[PDB]
């Protein structure tokens, strides 16, 4: 139920990145509510400290805070599966090997923990060899998009967080994964170069496939370059996108 | 802990108890080199699964094997939640909840195996082997190394390679060993392993020097009447143990 709340008409949650607390609450303004802002693991020294903080901004914003590990480092998977034992948040991003452990420290609390897995060059194929001994090994585990999303139920994931998409460098692939998602009745969250002029295009290709619920996730492209804050003015032109496209494919 | 149970350091028994008595008896009679399964699904809750493992722990210096009960992938749920109060020595655990079995231990000291399973093509394991993984009408099928490194991602000791239909799949087995054994991870050979294919089985292993190996032999040792694994057998399964560790 928590995250369910951040979704327009239970189609589409913004994911974007806060500065600060002040911004994380224009952010939540300007999206009226339909956004999960992250909150990055390795801002803060001790999982103490990043407690701290997540609960101050959660406080603020619903507790629609998405933790993060900061453009899917897998450094991070672990740190990240700890906060978890002491702070659920709305959203947590996670490496796909590391979901298990993430989902059980949540202890029964309620949570939505997304599982990053990589395009291939290979349509209908995703990479889940995103921990960290996994992604240095010699070989891949490349595996059926649908295989994939499976074992990633088996370990108490709901979504796939596909990164990195280099904007529509795979849009191929990402058409692909979009229809096992909608098959399988499962979430996609794309990520990786999603700009004001590429979103509405990322995002209809996951709705054109009748994928239920989808969080796309934008980044550095509407953060301020000076002031490092994520724009308001940028959320609210995406949230615009999201009300046209989710009212069309209603 | 489990290092224990492992003759010379090289290998350890899995077998399974009927009851206390017969765990005490099958631990007096592989002289302590064995894990004793102790199924889930004989219980039916984790609390009670979770009193009653103690118990036989107690009795044998806790050389318990937490089991799923011939790999019953709709018990790992349960297997996963037994680990936040219990540890014994050894967890039998489905490849996707390798990490919430981990993370349940809560910094305990455990052993977790990861089930993979055959596939017909040699060098490649089946790791679609939860509930919903194995329910889909494909699997993933990956190289035995790259199922190796997202085992110890997931806080995973060894794979346990399964159902083998004793030596059914012996030219896949002998991959998964040598993989195994080039990349310094354990070997749980178990399915249809028998007092007659038992050292075949367990020389692969050791010839392509798989540092730690745990062969399971269930119901091919167990009287059929009372339902008792034999100590007769138990001490013939030693026997082979020794006798192949002494000379690898
Ligand atoms: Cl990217
Ligand atoms: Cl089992
Ligand atoms: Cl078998
Ligand atoms: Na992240
Ligand atoms: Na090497």
């Amino acid at each position: 139920t928590n995250i369910q709340k951040r979704f327009y008409k239970g189609r589409v949650a913004l994911n974007v990145l806060a500065n600060n607390i002040e911004n994380a609450k224009d952010i939540f303004e300007a999206a009226e509510g339909y956004v999960v802002v992250g909150v990055l693991s390795k801002d803060y020294p001790t999982v103490e400290e990043a407690v701290t903080a997540m609960k101050a901004y959660g406080k603020e914003i619903d507790d629609a805070v998405s933790i993060g590990l900061g453009a899917g480092d897998n450094r991070q998977a672990a740190v990240v599966a700890e906060i978890a034992k002491h702070y659920s948040g709305s959203h947590i991003n996670q490496v796909f090997p590391s979901v298990g452990a993430t989902r059980a420290n949540l202890g029964g609390k309620d949570s939505w923990i997304n599982s990053l897995v990589s395009p291939t060059g290979k349509v209908g194929y995703v990479n889940i060899s995103t921990g960290p001994i996994s992604a240095a090994g010699e070989e891949k585990a490349i595996v059926p998009i649908k295989t994939a999303i499976a074992l990633v139920r088996d370990m108490g994931g709901n979504s796939l967080k596909y990164f990195p998409m280099k904007g529509l460098a795979h849009e191929e692939e990402y058409r692909a994964v979009a229809k096992a998602c909608a098959e399988e009745g499962f979430a996609l969250e794309p990520t990786g170069g999603i700009d004001k002029e590429n979103f509405e295009t990322i995002l209809r290709i996951a709705l054109e496939a009748n994928v239920e619920q989808v969080i796309p996730h934008v980044y550095s492209s509407i953060i301020d370059k000076e002031t490092g804050n994520t724009k308001t003015e940028d959320v609210r032109e995406l949230l615009a996108v999201v009300k046209k496209l989710v009212d069309q494919y209603a």
